[PDB]
């Protein structure tokens, strides 16, 4: 589809067998999710953006599908304020910016 | 342009005058660029990010060229970590996601 920048770029995305919204986030680099407790090992990771750092859990090869759009790779999980789909996955649905 | 996001999408920005490299971040709702010297009166503002707040001098309806596509609109200037270009701008080039 096409999506326009009226209003915040928002998906469903189906991840560990659960559904969440999130952003699909042009300015990320990777993809960070709020607290959910993933199985499986991890490791830990600062990331920094306006207001400073978080401190987050790493999972990889997480499967999550956007939009019906399957892919794999690289989770951030911690307390962030709001789910965003990076471009480590972006690239993997097809995602462009286009204008 | 169609612009993949293997790597970041960045590009050159014209703002009072001057050349600047910045991020076009659907992510953001609004456009924050480091600090600088801009000709315009501003007001002061907050804005928060994934770390937390930050205080912003806000220039309302500045001239901005992104990637040869004209905007006029609000910039916020302050210690943000990087030149991102928000939606607020984002959408007067006609920008839109595409997957
Ligand atoms: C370094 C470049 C960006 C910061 C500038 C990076 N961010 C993605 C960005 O899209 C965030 C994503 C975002 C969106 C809402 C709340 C927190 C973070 N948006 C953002 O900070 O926008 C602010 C300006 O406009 C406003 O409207 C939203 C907040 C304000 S980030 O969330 O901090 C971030 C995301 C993933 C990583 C790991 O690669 C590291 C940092």
């Amino acid at each position: 589809p096409q999506i326009t920048l009226w209003k915040r770029p928002l998906v469903t995305i189906k991840i560990g067998g659960q559904l969440k919204e999130a952003l699909l986030d042009t300015g990320a680099d990777d993809t960070v999710l709020e607290e959910m407790n993933l199985p499986g090992r991890w490791k830990p990771k600062m990331i920094g953006g306006i207001g400073g750092f978080i401190k987050v859990r790493q999972y990889d090869q997480i499967l999550i599908e956007i939009c019906g759009h399957k892919a794999i790779g690289t989770v951030l999980v911690g307390p962030t304020p709001v789910n965003v789909i990076g471009r480590n996955l972006l690239t993997q649905i097809g995602c462009t910016l286009n204008f």
